[PDB]
């Protein structure tokens, strides 16, 4: 049935604003480390003074610790030197293959205040998961009035929606407190 359709892409709907969720919470990091701290870092490669950024992937795997991984494995040497010299207060560890530089978490202060913001995406979202809702609600309602649906449908398939709206709600109640837990305890 047109129905099943709605369920389908109201379900859709609904795991986007998960994902747009989870991908606000991808910049909420409890540590110092972050890519942005070797903007102003420069590396004379090959006689031209190019920045950190281009001459490696960086990543951040955990709170604590920024990963630097050079795409010139030669340049290892000369980037470390470019970043204690930035003496931003970085002692860098070398894999051989990637450079790894230790950094504090956040203050427990700054900490908390994520949390916030954690929670302001938290409630963004579920506003979106209920704008599904109604918007599900209304096409079920229109569907049975063209005549595609049948009363005995429209309950079924309202109170579905309404199943799956608690399921989402309750998703991003559990990545928020995964993530205020993430962000606190570390
Ligand atoms: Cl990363
Ligand atoms: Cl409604």
């Amino acid at each position: 049935a047109m129905g099943q359709q709605v369920l389908k892409f109201s379900n859709e709907k609904m795991e986007k604003a998960v994902a747009a969720y989870s991908r606000e919470l991808a910049t909420v990091r409890a540590g110092r480390a972050s890519a942005s701290v070797l903007d102003k870092v420069q590396v004379d490669y090959y006689g031209a003074p190019t920045p950190v950024v281009q001459l490696a992937n960086i990543t951040v795997p955990e709170a604590r610790l920024l990963v630097i991984q050079p795409y010139d494995k030669t340049s290892i040497g000369d980037i470390e030197k470019a970043i204690l010299k930035a003496d931003l207060g970085l002692n860098p560890s070398n894999d051989g293959t990637v450079i790894r530089i230790a950094f504090p978490a956040l203050t427990e202060e700054r900490r908390r205040d994520l949390v916030k913001v954690v929670k302001k995406y938290a409630e963004e979202a579920k506003v979106a998961v209920r704008n599904v809702r109604r918007d599900g609600n209304d096409d079920l309602k229109k569907l049975e009035k063209a005549g595609e649906i049948t009363e005995d449908d429209l309950r079924g398939y309202t109170e579905d929606i309404q199943k799956e709206t608690d399921k989402y709600i309750a998703k991003v109640d559990e990545i928020a407190k995964n993530k205020e837990k993430e962000i606190m305890e570390v």
